[PDB]
């Protein structure tokens, strides 16, 4: 059941240290590459990158960013993180065994509308085979996407960690759906 | 059954009957999409159902006279790519289809065009699931359509999802196979 994987899929911030088969992330791409798209340009693209020195660079490109960020965070953002107990601290970027770098085509009509859709594939791709994500997006994505030297034709839309679940804490509250018919 | 079969067997439909699927089915896809993960949990889309005649028919003539004008310029990558699909100005499916779902996101939420987007994905499955068809059909200027249903200030309109049961659609068009890099370009 398709509400069943929905329902169920939650963020997962912490990793096991053991490494999935690739096999299983390469069918979440495979099944996101089905998705729909701009003029069907397909304008996404995936950097999986697992060399743990890199690991490292991107966690702290990305922690010194978010120190700054939560220094200078306020209001509604500042209140719900607090209640949620986020840092700047990001351990899963080089704990997780992979970080699946998802980038958009810039040339393409509707391209980054398009990869966010295709992302939702993903997402649930990587329940259906078991394995947990976050797609967390730093402050700054420029500093990453020069660590892996990102071509100036791609953006980068996101920074998925993948790997096995660990103890993962529960899936937020959702609210019913509240629609509107004609207008508002 | 895999969900990589329901990714691959759904397509877009653009050629849609007229009889009217009940409404659970449509809000059945309301409820998966809601299941997304968003920004800060904010869970930014609101889903305006359009089913009433006139007003269908009001969205679909100004949608279809800000196509007329896009294709009487368009130019480059997508004038080639609609020229050779033979791709009009006409918008027929925004009268045939039962449903004009319009999804609406959150304009102050955190990353809420990422996180509607995300879901719209989550919508498009659960309708392949139900056997209705759909295309996120977005239109030249959303700000037209956007008064038409008196949509308010806090909301922007980014998708027109015309939603019923298909009625012979064309099929899928082609996908290159993934392009996966390892480590760094
Ligand atoms: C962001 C986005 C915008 C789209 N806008 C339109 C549109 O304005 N008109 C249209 O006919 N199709 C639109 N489409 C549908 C695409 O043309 C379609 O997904 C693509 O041709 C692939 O179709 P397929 O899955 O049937 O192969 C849009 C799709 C996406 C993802
Ligand atoms: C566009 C987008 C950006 C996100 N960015 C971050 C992020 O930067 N850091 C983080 O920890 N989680 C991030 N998330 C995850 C959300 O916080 C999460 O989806 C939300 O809290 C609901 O989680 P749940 O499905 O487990 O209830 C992001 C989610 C989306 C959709
Ligand atoms: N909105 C126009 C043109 C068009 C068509 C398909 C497509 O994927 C994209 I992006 C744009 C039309 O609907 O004809
Ligand atoms: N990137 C920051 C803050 C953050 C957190 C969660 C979230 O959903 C969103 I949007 C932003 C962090 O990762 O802590
Ligand atoms: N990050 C952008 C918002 C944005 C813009 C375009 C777009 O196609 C999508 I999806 C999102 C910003 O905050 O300005
Ligand atoms: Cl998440
Ligand atoms: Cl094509
Ligand atoms: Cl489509
Ligand atoms: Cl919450
Ligand atoms: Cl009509
Ligand atoms: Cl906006
Ligand atoms: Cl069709």
């Amino acid at each position: 059941m398709l509400y069943d994987l929905a329902k169920k899929r939650k963020t997962v911030r912490r990793f096991k240290k053991e490494k999935p088969p690739l096999e299983d992330l390469i069918y979440s791409l495979k099944v996101a590459n089905e998705a729909p798209s701009g003029m069907n340009a397909q304008p996404w693209r995936f950097l999986i990158v697992e060399d743990e020195k890199l690991k490292g660079q991107i966690r702290r490109v990305c922690e010194r960013s978010e120190k700054t960020f939560y220094e200078n965070v306020r209001g509604r953002l500042k209140e719900w993180l607090d209640e949620k107990r986020f840092t700047w601290r990001k351990p899963f970027l080089k704990e997780a065994p992979y970080l699946l770098l998802v980038f958009s085509e810039k040339s393409a009509p509707y391209s980054r509308e398009s990869v966010w859709l295709a992302v939702g594939y993903l997402l649930l791709a990587l329940e259906e085979k078991g394995l947990g994500s976050v797609p967390y997006t730093p402050p700054d994505f420029r500093e990453v996407e020069k660590l892996v030297n990102t071509p100036s034709e791609l953006r980068l839309e996101v920074i998925l960690p993948v790997g096995y679940p660990d103890d993962p804490k529960p899936k937020y509250p959702r609210n019913e759906v509240i629609v509107r018919y004609n207008t508002f």
